[PDB]
C-alpha cells in the first residue's frame, strides 16, 4: 500500500544530504524509496528502518546520488508494518513541514 510525496529540487545544487523523518507505529518494520526521473527513466534511492519507542524514524540520504538536472521525484514508502507518515524533509538546506 504504497504512499508517495513529490517534491521538486533545484537540478544543480548536490550538496549535503537529502533529510527525511517519518512518524509512525513505535518498533515498525519500514522501507521506501527516494525516487525521481532522470532523462525520462525512474531510478530510486532505497531507504530502510525502523521506528524507535516513539514512533520517530530518520532517513538520510547523500544528495550526490541524484544526478545532475534532475528536478523532481518522490518520497516513497513501500512497507510499513503498521502506520507510518512522512512529517518532514529536508534537502539543499530547505526543511518541508
Ligand atoms: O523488510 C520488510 C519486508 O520486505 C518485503 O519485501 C518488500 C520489499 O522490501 C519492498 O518493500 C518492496 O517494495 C516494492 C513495493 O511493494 C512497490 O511495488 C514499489 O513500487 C514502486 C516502484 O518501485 C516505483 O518506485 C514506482 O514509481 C513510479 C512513480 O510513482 C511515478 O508514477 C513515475 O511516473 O513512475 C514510477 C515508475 O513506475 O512507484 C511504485 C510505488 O507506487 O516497488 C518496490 C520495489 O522496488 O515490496 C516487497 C514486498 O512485496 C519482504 O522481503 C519481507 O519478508 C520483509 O518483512
Amino acid at each position: 500500500t504504497a504512499i508517495l510525496y513529490p517534491f521538486t529540487i533545484s537540478g544543480n545544487d548536490r550538496n549535503g544530504n537529502f533529510t527525511i523523518n517519518f512518524k509512525g507505529t513505535p518498533n515498525s518494520t519500514n522501507n521506501g524509496c527516494i525516487g525521481y526521473s532522470y532523462n525520462g527513466d525512474w531510478e530510486k534511492i532505497e531507504w530502510e528502518g525502523s521506528c524507535d519507542g516513539n514512533g520517530n524514524l530518520v532517513v538520510e540520504v547523500p544528495m550526490s546520488k541524484i544526478p545532475a538536472g534532475v528536478t523532481s521525484g518522490e518520497i516513497q514508502i513501500w512497507w510499513h508494518s503498521g502506520d507510518l507518515k512522512m512529517t518532514d524533509y529536508k534537502a539543499l538546506e530547505h526543511h518541508h513541514h
